[PDB]
């Protein structure tokens, strides 16, 4: 309870994992209780920032995360407006928030977090305050959300302000984060339910792929538009990995796939090059990563040990300035952006805000 | 001692392998000793049938085996003339035969066995009588050795008979064997030092390839000129496998391979399609073989345990009627055969013999 940035938050998988991470949860908890939630797999995460004045509720922005629920919103890349979420589903979300605002007695700013699994909208939480997304939203929308909510807090309704209709922008605005893993080498550069990033960037595009590509480049990525890609995905992702591989191939990448991931591609008509794990042969990935053999790496994991078992690729990839994704959705966006030219067109905030009708 | 067909013969890998097969070896030895011979790895096997009249030695034929030394002569396919052996080396063997014929006091037929390793002739054994290769060589050379040798035995010299020069036919002759593994399913259809074949066929061609293809077809092989091929080879064969894989590819085959093989092929630039062993996952080889996915199977093993590990490919390949090779040389030969038409041309023996000058 009473924490932001998911402080002391951890995905428990069993008995043990609990005893281990419970005290801590409590220590930061604030004489408030520790919630034990059930983990929604393959869920899309969503952030909603809104303003309620006791009369009305104004929808600031709906942001669809790239990375799935499980990866803190704070370490997630996000899109405004949504890039895959159905209108019907958004509308649902818009309603819930409203419901919440009022029930909550909200006055000023609020931020709501959801999860969309099998077309169902689940409630993650609500921050009865200004969230870290505001600036990004304000910038994307042209609507100085902090001002307004400030005004509201003071007595000047949204109506009196003349701010009542949710703004939907012409272009795509994508936020991407920057992680401090390079400062702390002894740390597993893996993402999760706890927030570890220090900053963020924003990409604006005609297309999601255009916005994404810009945010990525701005995030200081090392991603290349050619080369060899390494694909090492986890069981669940075994199905979509095939389509992502295809895109990479279409793009001119050559592929390598560790045992299990190759088995699947191949069974689908794609034959990657087999690569040996650390404990399998020589050369092994590490050698390969190290050799400046890859330009891209996609690696999904799942389970406390499987994670400590794959820690090496990540450390190496990070260590060798190789662009790497740890989420398949993340890989899909990375791929999509291959079809874009981050240095093609430049626009000003001014122009941006000018396109808004 | 005193056995033919490799009765009770076995390749031993350690002490205990030894203690397990020793008594059996003795039991069949005829109050004669058991030889312990160091195994000759990557060596070519050669058979030589000759007649000695105490005056002169007549070389009937030198047959080079397809399968290497270690696979019983009676279970190996063979070629007359030799198809890979240098003249220089064959000549070395012709002399050894003569030297032996004379020292041993041979009077009539004899059969000599050699192994070629590193351009070095090695003696395996001498069969002081007519051998199983006699009819084939006679048919191949047009010289009725049993008749000639019978006469020599009864008093008539080679000179007198006017059979004094070795015949080297204009065509290739290849012998192939038929194995009974299909009658005894609970058996691992592996080849070895002990003879298990029940019969043989003869293939005659303008080339080694033509000869082999004919031998292979008459041996009732299920081999196809297209399809998917399964490659699963041992460590030593890791070098020549590439060439083999390549050759299958140039022929239009589609490859599948297991882990290790796939690794090597990958390194060569060949990207087979990965296939799961039986302990690896699903579908696996067994499943795929069983499904009729394959038209050719090349599977080589090495060592008691590694043999017993791969037994299932062999047994399934058999049950499902897929052509399989258990030696790389075997595979290479098969490959060659791919470039020929066994149904193309036919020739009577009368006609073959007439082509001899
Ligand atoms: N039930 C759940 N299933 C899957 N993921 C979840 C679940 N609950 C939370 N998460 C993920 O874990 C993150 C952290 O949960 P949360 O309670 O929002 O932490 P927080 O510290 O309050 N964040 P914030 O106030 O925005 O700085 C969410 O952003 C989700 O990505
Ligand atoms: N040292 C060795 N290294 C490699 N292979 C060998 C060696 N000794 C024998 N072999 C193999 O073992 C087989 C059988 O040995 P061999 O002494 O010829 O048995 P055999 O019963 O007398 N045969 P046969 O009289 O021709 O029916 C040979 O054909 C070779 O394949
Ligand atoms: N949005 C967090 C950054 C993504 C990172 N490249 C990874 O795939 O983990
Ligand atoms: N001449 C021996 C038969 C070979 C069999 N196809 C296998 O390679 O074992
Ligand atoms: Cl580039
Ligand atoms: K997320
Ligand atoms: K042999
Ligand atoms: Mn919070
Ligand atoms: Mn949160
Ligand atoms: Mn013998
Ligand atoms: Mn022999």
């Amino acid at each position: 309870s009473y924490v932001l940035g998911g402080r002391a938050m951890e995905i428990v998988y069993d008995e043990a994992d609990l005893r281990r991470y419970f005290q801590t949860a409590v220590s930061v908890s604030n004489d408030a209780p520790v919630l034990l939630d059930h983990f929604l797999d393959d869920a899309v995460e969503v952030d909603v920032d809104a303003i309620c004045d006791g009369e009305m509720v104004l929808i600031g922005g709906i942001m669809e995360h790239i990375e799935q629920a499980g990866v803190h919103s704070g370490d997630s890349a996000c899109s405004l407006p949504a890039y895959t979420l159905s209108q019907e589903i958004q509308d649902v979300m818009r309603q819930q928030v409203q419901k919440l605002a009022f029930e909550l007695q909200v006055r000023g700013l609020m931020n709501v977090q959801f999860a969309v699994k099998n077309n169902e909208v689940y409630l993650i939480e609500v921050n009865p305050r200004a969230a870290r997304t505001v600036p990004f939203v304000s910038k994307a929308t042209g609507v100085p959300l902090a001002k307004v909510a400030a005004r509201v807090m003071a007595g000047k309704s949204l109506a009196e302000q003349g701010v009542t209709k949710e703004v939907i922008p012409p272009y795509y605005s994508v936020k991407e984060v920057v992680l401090p893993f390079n400062k702390f080498p002894g740390v597993d550069p893996l993402l999760g339910p706890e927030m570890r990033s220090t900053g963020e960037v924003m990409g604006v595009g005609r297309t999601f792929a255009e916005a994404f590509a810009k945010a990525q480049l701005g995030s200081n990525s090392t991603m290349k538009k050619h080369g060899r890609a390494l694909l090492s995905v986890r069981e669940g992702d075994k199905e979509r990995v095939v389509d992502l591989a295809a895109k990479l191939l279409k793009q001119g990448f050559e592929l390598d796939a560790t045992h299990g991931t190759a088995i699947v591609l191949g069974e689908a008509g794609i034959n990657p090059r087999l690569v040996n794990k650390v404990h399998e042969g020589r050369p092994h990935i590490q050698d390969r990563i190290k050799n400046g053999e890859y330009t891209y790496i996609i690696n999904t994991t799942s389970g406390r040990r499987a994670i400590e078992d794959s820690r090496v690729i990540r450390r190496s990839a990070l260590q060798y300035k190789v662009h790497y994704d740890t989420t398949l959705n993340g890989g899909f966006a990375t791929a999509m952006a291959l079809n874009a030219d981050a240095t093609e067109k430049v626009i000003s905030v001014q122009e941006m805000h000018a396109q808004i009708k």
